[PDB]
């Protein structure tokens, strides 16, 4: 089997990518953020507290012929933005882009954070990294993927995200027409349950390539780059006016200025981030400060490659017995 879905931006920003999945029997589609760096699939639902919601469009368990109660199972998650949902599970059947799972767990909201009810157009979140994070008591749940992955023709999910435009994540099949060039393939640890990998350096604009590992996550579930002190503070010097803010929370710019891009390395191939991918736009309405896409993981623990830097890719989600990520132009 294979499933195809587009994915759209929530925004003029890209600061998240939503997809439809279709739940349930009759269907009830959602729309969800699908994100390589976490591993429940949530959904707001008639279970949420009713203050907590505001314009997401919810799953009715008790609307689906095919829903069944996981007795006794809680879930409870934190996300690295301090954002955080809770609630209790059901199975269902799951549909993304014509690939369907039976029995998927379905985890039911009762309680979310601000930061979701804040945004109408994010109806949950869908986990695709490894099983091993999944937050679900007393019985740890399957990911979508992992579910898929027997079925599949191949064992792999690709993201193609958009700049400033829709994208597809497809799931059991390599589209060859998605990406110019070949794909470089390079290892994966599993072992904190992330698509962790190691970038073999940067560039800044039309500068030299420095070689240096650089560890870190394939994360589409985070708007930008999140990479060591050295490398941003590198990258910024870069741009004339732009200082790192306490009170912002990050580097800004003006927004008078014209980016330079950035290059990471996937062993001996080369990914280029268009200096216009890392621009966010004012910090607040009207201000001539722009925030930054590129920003320190100082204060985090791990280096993110979230969609800032996956958007410049097609990206292979590799889950074969022993996982890789694959990294192509396009």
């Amino acid at each position: 089997s294979t499933g195809s879905a587009t994915t759209t931006p929530i925004d003029s920003l890209d600061d998240a990518y939503i997809t439809p999945v279709q739940i349930g029997t009759p269907a009830q589609t959602l729309n969800l953020d699908f994100d390589t760096g976490s591993s429940d699939l949530w959904v707001f639902s008639s279970e949420t507290t009713a203050s907590e919601v505001d314009g997401q469009t919810i799953y009715t368990p008790s609307k689906s012929t095919t829903a069944k109660l996981l007795s006794g199972a809680t879930w409870s998650i934190s996300y690295g933005d301090g954002s955080s949902s809770s609630g209790d599970v059901y199975t269902d059947t799951v549909s993304v882009g014509g690939l369907t799972v039976t029995g998927q767990a379905v985890e039911s909201a009762k309680k979310v954070s601000s930061s979701f009810t804040e945004d109408s157009t994010i109806d949950g979140l869908l986990g695709l990294a490894f099983s091993t994070l999944n937050t679900v008591s007393p019985t740890q749940q399957k990911t979508f993927f992992d579910n898929a992955k027997a079925s599949l023709d191949s064992p792999v999910f690709t993201a193609d995200l958009g700049y400033h435009a829709p994208g597809t994540y497809n799931f059991g099949f390599i589209d060859t027409t998605a990406y110019t060039g070949s794909i470089t393939y390079t290892a994966v640890s599993t072992k904190q349950g992330f698509w962790e990998w190691t970038s073999t350096g940067y560039a800044v604009g039309s500068g030299t390539f420095k070689s240096t590992s650089i560890d870190g996550i394939a994360d589409t579930g985070t708007t930008l780059l999140y990479l060591p002190a050295t490398v941003v503070s590198a990258y910024w010097a870069q741009v004339s006016g732009a200082k790192s803010s306490s009170s912002v929370g990050g580097y800004v710019f003006p927004c008078s200025a014209t980016l330079p891009s950035f290059t990471f390395g996937v062993g001996s191939a080369r990914i280029v981030i268009p200096g216009d991918y890392i621009d966010f736009g004012p910090i607040s309405t009207g201000s001539s400060s722009c925030f930054g896409g590129i920003q320190s993981s100082a204060g985090i623990g791990i280096n993110i490659f979230g969609d800032v830097a996956l958007k410049a890719a097609f990206v292979v989600f590799n889950g074969a017995t022993t996982p890789t990520l694959g990294f192509a132009s396009k």
